[PDB]
């Protein structure tokens, strides 16, 4: 049965919400759309309430939708967020104009993490063998997560990780400018458009992760692009002849050309003091070919995990058929196919 709406104003925005979520609080407002903190008393949970800006403007933002309301149904992974309750208050698909997410809601990410508690190896063990479960979990499903950093990383008083904020659009190129941690987590490959980008992009940014929280300093923060380019480089050396055959764009192939050949620095003296098993898995996440780059089922048998890992406990994800992502269709028939979607929800 349909619950009972309620109206109330947000921000210039009316949002109308089911009865059961109560004392709705702002906690930011994007052009993706408003996100409000509330107490859903139907579960006695702090959940995270977003109202998507305009749905279905454009055949753009028509498919956007339909892609995260897909991606976050899908998502049943301790380590990563899920989807709670997705609804509307239109009562046909004639109505229906807005769409609200609902899923646990972040207490703190990652960053709040790193600037309080001192992180102990332990800690960085536990911290980072959670993100590679879960990204086991995600890969496993074809699914690229592409945007992991401190902040997309949700973890509780009990230092339990959930992956969050999937890369549902594509950064505009001002997000990506200058001196922003926007940034700073990308594979090289996809930051400078080396060739068509998979899975292992995510390795790339759990290995500048895993580095910040041992060193608690950011591990690439270039002041733009290049700089950025040049500090990595600067760290595991710069390509050799097959990486650059493998660099589909002749530009940026031979931009890198340019520069001075450089060897891969001994990360025993970067990291001085990580327990040397840490050492050896940043190495064979932050390999500059992509082919080479240590996968999250391979970490996770990794020697560094031995106290986390249980090859019983790290399971993979039911097929993810994402067929539409090549199709073009109408505003009006990504409406439906969202609109189906909502109808057919089940809460966990
Ligand atoms: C305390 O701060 C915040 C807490 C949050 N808790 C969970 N998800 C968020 N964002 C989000 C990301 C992707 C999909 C959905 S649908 C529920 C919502 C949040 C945003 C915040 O700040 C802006």
């Amino acid at each position: 049965e349909r619950p009972t709406f309620y109206r109330q104003e947000l921000n210039k925005t009316i949002w109308e919400v089911p009865e059961r979520y109560q004392n709705l609080s702002p906690v930011g407002s994007g052009a993706y759309g408003s996100v409000c903190a509330a107490f859903d008393t139907k579960t006695g949970l702090r959940v995270a309430v977003k109202k998507l800006s305009r749905p279905f403007q454009s055949i753009i933002h028509a498919k956007r939708t339909y892609r995260e309301l897909r991606l976050l149904k899908h998502m049943k992974h301790e380590n990563v967020i899920g989807l709670l309750d997705v609804f509307t208050p239109a009562r046909s698909l004639e109505e229906f104009n807005d769409v609200y997410l609902v899923t646990h809601l972040m207490g703190a990410d990652l960053n709040n993490i790193v600037k309080c508690q001192k992180l102990t190896d332990d800690h960085v063990q536990f911290l980072i063998y959670q993100i590679l479960r879960g990204l086991k979990y995600i890969h496993s499903a074809d699914i690229i997560h592409r945007d992991l950093k401190p902040s997309n990383l949700a973890v509780n008083e009990d230092c339990e990780l959930k992956i969050l904020d999937f890369g549902l659009a594509r950064h505009t190129d001002d997000e990506m400018t200058g001196y922003v941690a926007t940034r700073w987590y990308r594979a090289p490959e996809i930051m400078l458009n080396w060739m068509h980008y998979n899975q292992t992009v995510d390795i790339w940014s759990v290995g500048c992760i895993m580095a910040e929280l041992l060193t608690g300093r950011t591990l690439f923060p270039g002041t733009d692009h290049i700089d950025q380019l040049k500090l990595i480089l600067r760290l595991v050396g710069t390509p050799g002849a097959e990486l650059l055959k493998k660099i589909s764009s002749e530009s940026a192939r031979n931009y890198i050309q340019s520069l001075t050949q450089m060897p891969k620095m001994n990360f025993a003296n970067v990291f001085i003091g990580a327990n040397p098993l840490a050492v050896d898995l940043l190495e064979k996440m932050l390999v500059l070919d992509s082919d080479k780059r240590i996968t999250a089922a391979q970490a996770l048998a990794h020697a560094y995990f031995a106290q986390y890992h249980d090859p019983d406990d790290e399971p993979v994800a039911d097929p993810y058929d994402q067929s539409f992502e090549s199709r073009d269709l109408l505003i009006d028939e990504w409406k439906s196919l969202t609109y189906d979607e909502v109808i057919s929800f089940v809460p966990p």
